[PDB]
């Protein structure tokens, strides 16, 4: 199947085991920005669900399907590959919605549905939006979508912007500095200094930050889920040209994302921007191994290249330069293994 | 091989990927108690190493082999299955010890060593001593040990003691009661409350605690690594009969471990007890499903049965009863997926 | 002459040009601890001066000779090699002491005195006591001292102690980090990163600090000016064994000095210790390129070696080792060119 | 050599020891205005460099040579007399430019070049432009320049303007009046007050200031590097006739300078004027011994005479008078020992 072909077994096992835990579902459900915004998007666009056939891709506990049911859906096919599917069925029964919500255990790439659906709902967003590669399952599910059908979310925006944060930089540099020791209990570790720096700086930093660290207005990269094909997410090339608003050191690029539910009644946005209330996605920052100096008025140009790997994540390549000086920085990051820094 | 036969591939992948990180080796190396004690044990028993042939099982960065080199070892075979083996080789070269340290990439159950050794060194201890099941590799390596050879560490003691922690016990229900509400965004979640409870109680809790919560002198179970066969660790039955020092409610059992390096000059102890400085092993607590009241002087008797599984860990079965009362409780825990509670 | 043989002319010109400025005299004179303590030492030991013959080595503006005149000295030969000598003459005349203070322009190693003296006074101390190598001129001048003669100051004590100061260390490392850049205006500087760190950490740090950064009781090295030969100061070896009072990172060694005026009436001390009021000597810290971790109770042992060079200063080699772990650090420092950090 | 004949050994040693420090190169390199404008000047005039032969006089780190290489130069001879030459070579190698950049250690007056060059680049400007007398080395290097050749920079403009700054003026006496006391620890210092005043006034003041202190449009003195000879800089006479824009007391003359890179494509300016962003040159002010009162519309006429000395600097003689009143003032200053006032 499409899923197994792009995914190492070791990763899939761990991945679906992870979402098999009720505590993780609880943690996601207790993100009230997420949950509330989804419920609002669905309910305030109740006409897009009323007497409609719905597909919930990766229903988890089934919360989105229940929202769809509240909105008047005739039938909701709720696909879930983890053992959580068993728990969702319990809730369907205890909430007396057996006539409206149908749990279908399995991977959306593998199961069979009785009919085409009018609308697809899902929450496929991970860190930096693209982590977990669930967007591909979401897009893959469009094989079940009627020609004029809709998708909630409809579009996704990735925002990137350069930042300055000396403390974070030296925080990681310090950790890498351990391997500079010429005599750790009498052992010379310095030969591994370079490998240590590489490793630590391959980690995207997941946390929040004050918006005042940003050195320029963000660049936006948009994926239209109605138009995009699964293959489109294998290799994502995001060019950027920032117009620097402040002078100083650029220590790296900050990432966040918005998704929009473009319904018939209104458009509802779910944002993880640092200007907005915090979500369980936080924000993501990719550090340069060495900061670039730029003065206001300068342009910071380059590319962020995301290559999907078989571990349900992305290999990140960031190349950036100060156009006026030719000061250039490159870094490679492993999105699957971030550094959780929050409090 | 012996290793692959007892280990699910998926688990092995994750396991050795984990130790392939310099940051994890660093985490272990920065534990001064651990590293300092190993160094001390090796060096203060220099007669056990000088001009000897040494086997380092799971050398990681190679630190223990360097210690063996400091002690005057003639030749050290350092076996490492993770990619860390490449970094160990670098340090061997940069420390001008290629003539004395030989890095062998691969699992100790699978590689071929050219000769028998005088002493085996290793750090195979995990949470509750037995987690990770690396002790079996350590014991397996004795096929390369001369009949008169030694093991560093020579013995390992696991300690069990009953504890009282009302807040820890209540915490589980406070968390699980999230599901006990009739309208979470319109959804009745209560049917899953029981499942949430069970899930939390199956998680042993990793963190430290004040020694005053302990209600009896610990019971000790000793593994002599010189005498033991790896098969002895497939099923570890630890009977206990605690003589209660204090009166109160017993909420479960606390676990920690010591290892001893029994050299020719002296015995050096490494302890992870809650009475000692904290280590990266912390301590482990397993809850009873229901607390047991015990008076000072009463006896709390039962068994802790550790059953090895193919996820490089153990299933923990605990049964305990107050002999004077007949009050009985049990629990069944999954050690592979513990809850890290330490603040 | 002895001076020219041990001194690069370039260094001497610079040196004596520096002290030819009145603003520098003002700076020294406005150190009230220095000036007041010198006056106290001389006046409260007036009997050591009353009707005696005095040599003032490096009299500068002549202040010490005036103090000696106040104490009743019969005749004072005030030797000064800089152009300040002419300003001293002006003050001697305007203060009507022409009959008692005789300025003799030139280097004490090169001038000719009319007679032997009862006591030599001077202020030959530099940073870390030994900078400027003026102590050798002081000792050299003993050729004019009667067998029963005295020296003010009589002895000098150097104190050294281990300190912790992550900020200072990071501060210097940050400066060095400039030469890690792979693309400074498109130029790769990283090949010089090693040379840059060496240079910055070659700089002793002159400033003051909180005594709470000190991690052990200081070690003392004493020079007796009455007994020492100037040859004794070409190579100064200061071994040390610190009993660590606190656990943590040792970022280097801190230095200060005391001198004692051992008169007939009383002994007067001039101290530059961080527990005492600040002087224009401040204190001096020598950083390790890599800090050493140590626990309280551990022993930090090694050697501070001072090799006199022809730039009127010393090449400093510090080697320190944590005896319990064998963690060892070496650094070389150029005392002539310190980093003045005080603000 | 020409250099050794115009320079005392002692001055030369100190001078080249100064530029032997990476931190000093760093300080100059981190002056973005300077470094950026040079890069800009070279690159935007790429036709003056593409496939051309270049001489870099005093390359230091070699940064300008790298800029020339970026512009397409065929061959660059980079001459450097300090030990920095050894570090420049390291950078040429590590930047894979050994085929195009040839580092030549030594003084430009003493080395030999294998061929003539098309263009000379250098940064020979000191305080007040002329300090350090490196302009003479720059001009001397023209012996290697084809009759076709260009100079980058091509011209230098020194600007002079009268200023009023009552507090700067009074500061001198505040400092000198330390000596005007009859009993400093029993010593009458007053006889040296005059000497202290003279000393302070002989020091040109280095720092920046508000342009509103300027009392007249600046007078400009231009050195054309294409036309000038070394000998032209031994005696520099700058007559001036200032037309006062404001009424008040003139306390001295302010100095700053511009250089222009006159290329085939465009002219680029590097300015250190007080109307422009600050550089590490700041500005320079020479005080009059006695201020001169002028009314708006009056004319302030006189001469600034710079006489080169063998300490790689100039003796400054300024004489000025208010034509309408005949009120006259002068001053002699030593540009070698300026007072760095900037805070
Ligand atoms: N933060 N995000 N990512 C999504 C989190 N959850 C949504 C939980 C639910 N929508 C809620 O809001 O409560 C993803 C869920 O979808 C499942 N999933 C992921 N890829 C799948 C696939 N190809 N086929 C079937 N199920 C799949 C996964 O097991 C997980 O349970
Ligand atoms: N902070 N200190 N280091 C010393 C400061 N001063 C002493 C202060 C003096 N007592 C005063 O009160 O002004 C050093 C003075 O000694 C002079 N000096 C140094 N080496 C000399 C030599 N071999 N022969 C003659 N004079 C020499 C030097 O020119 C300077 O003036
Ligand atoms: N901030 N000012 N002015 C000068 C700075 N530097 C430019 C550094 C470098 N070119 C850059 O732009 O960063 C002057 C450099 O020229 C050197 N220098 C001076 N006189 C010399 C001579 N006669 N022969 C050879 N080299 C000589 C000196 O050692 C110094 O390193
Ligand atoms: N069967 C095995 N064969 C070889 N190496 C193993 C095996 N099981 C675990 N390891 C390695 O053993 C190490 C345990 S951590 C101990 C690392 C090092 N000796 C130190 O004390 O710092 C990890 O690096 C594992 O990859």
């Amino acid at each position: 199947s499409v899923f197994s072909e792009r995914t190492e077994e070791s990763s899939a096992v761990q991945y679906f085991q992870f979402y098999g835990y009720l505590s993780q579902q609880q943690n996601m459900m207790q993100d009230y920005v997420r949950t509330g915004t989804y419920q609002r998007a669905i309910l305030q666009n109740h006409t897009d669900f009323k007497d409609k056939i719905v597909l919930d891709v990766g229903c988890g506990s089934g919360i989105l399907s229940f929202f769809a049911a509240q909105a008047g859906a005739r039938k909701i096919y709720a696909v879930e590959a983890s053992t959580m599917a068993q728990h969702a069925e319990v809730l369907v029964k205890s909430n007396n919605l057996t006539d409206r919500i149908v749990v279908i255990p399995g991977k959306v790439e593998e199961v069979s549905l009785p009919e085409q659906v009018d609308i697809i709902i899902s929450e496929p967003m991970g860190y930096m939006l693209f982590n977990e590669r669930m967007l591909e399952s979401y897009l893959h599910a469009k094989k079940y979508l009627k020609p004029s059908g809709n998708m909630f979310p409809t579009i996704g925006d990735v925002h990137l912007a350069p930042f300055t944060d000396e403390q974070l930089y030296m925080e990681q540099f310090t950790k890498a500095n351990f391997w500079y020791q010429p005599s750790f209990h009498g052992v010379d570790l310095s030969a591994l200094r370079g490998a240590a720096v590489d490793e630590y700086f391959r980690q995207p930093v997941v946390d929040t930050f004050d918006i005042r660290i940003l050195m320029a207005k963000s660049v936006k990269y948009t994926v239209n889920f109605l138009e995009a094909k699964e293959g489109d997410l294998h290799r994502i090339e995001i060019p950027f040209k920032f117009h620097m608003l402040h002078s100083g050191l650029v220590h790296g690029l900050a990432f966040w994302f918005d998704v929009a539910f473009i319904g018939s009644i209104m458009t509802v946005w779910l944002s993880t921007a640092p200007t907005e209330p915090l979500t369980h996605w936080y924000q993501v920052r990719c550090l340069f191994q060495s900061p670039l100096f730029a003065k206001a008025g300068d342009t910071l140009s380059g590319t962020c290249l995301l290559i999907a790997n078989k571990r349900q994540s992305y290999d990140i390549s960031i190349v950036a330069q100060v156009d006026q000086t030719g000061s250039k920085s490159s870094n490679l990051l492993d999105l699957k293994n971030p550094f959780f820094r929050y409090t």
